[PDB]
């Protein structure tokens, strides 16, 4: 049968592979020959599972174990969760130093959408009295999603330089930055 | 000789070709041969400008009319620039969709780049008292240009929805609100 090429342990070990092989080679010169050779699997294999290596490579970071943890992040947590994921990608500092490298818009894509949804969220953790109108929720949100994949995709571009902490205390600065906005537009 | 072949003229042709086929095929799809072909040039003469598609892409958005008019930018004449840099983008919509989506990235850099220059050009018209230190100003400047971007590409993505107006209205609001917080650091 095809039980187990097309299972779930099988996409994971294309992941796998990918990652990997960008620890030796450019994520632009990265082949589906070269991934499902160091795989050892078939290309009708891979094909099952990804559409392209660009379909892997989202899977990927999706599927990361900084993401795993992102998704069940709380306020209870956060300060631990937060600095478990950039350590996490740390430990995986050449593949996604290459991979943002090669195209920074699929990491930054993948990490604002979850950064606006944590921070949706949490309006909805603070403001149950809806003094937030829809409109500004949504300009705040995005705005702190920015900001985070900036600073992630930076910290990951110039080579992982300051601290996992450190940069888990800028991301919380946004945080803290973009609640007291979103509590300050009638300043004047 | 090769005086016209060298020339700005053709560099400029060059990246007027790019722009020309941008509506018609893919950025991802766009080959040298095919820029050469519709330039009506060789590509010897090509690769005396350029390195390579993506070298030319960042020389188009860096001597785009959009950048030329946003080096210039005062706070006196910032709400005509500004708006005049977004209907300039959109006056080249497909060119722009196009290439952003390809690889959103390169127009991200470029533009969070400038943003940031003329955020930390702000500060110094603005505080000769010295009252925010160096660090702040760079993590508000690098904030404010992660949402400049932010907003810029979300704009073009989604295909030029917003009017230009609406666009050039929140980009002030992300400068009002950056200063603000900037100003507001010990606000406990």
């Amino acid at each position: 049968s095809n039980a187990m090429a097309e299972s779930l342990i099988t996409k994971k070990a294309i992941a796998g592979g990918l990652m990997e092989l960008c620890q030796h080679k450019r994520f632009e010169k990265i082949s589906i020959a070269d991934i499902t050779n160091i795989c050892g699997l078939n290309r009708q294999t891979f094909y099952y599972h990804f559409t392209d290596k660009y379909d892997l490579l989202t899977w990927t970071y999706e599927n990361d174990f900084f993401h795993c943890l992102a998704d069940g992040i709380t306020l209870g947590n956060w300060d631990k969760h937060v600095l478990k994921m950039l350590e996490s990608i740390k430990e995986n500092a050449d593949f996604y130093k290459n991979t943002v490298s090669a195209d920074a818009s699929i990491l930054s894509f993948c990490f604002s959408k979850l950064t606006n949804s944590l921070f949706m969220d949490l309006f909805e953790k603070i403001d149950t009295n809806a003094t937030v109108n829809e409109a500004d929720r949504v300009f705040y949100a995005e705005f702190f999603s920015y900001g985070c994949s900036g600073v992630l995709i930076k910290w990951i571009t110039r080579g992982f330089k300051e601290a996992p902490e450190t940069i888990a205390n800028q991301l919380f600065r946004l945080a803290k930055d973009t609640e007291f906005l979103a509590n300050s537009m009638y300043r004047e």
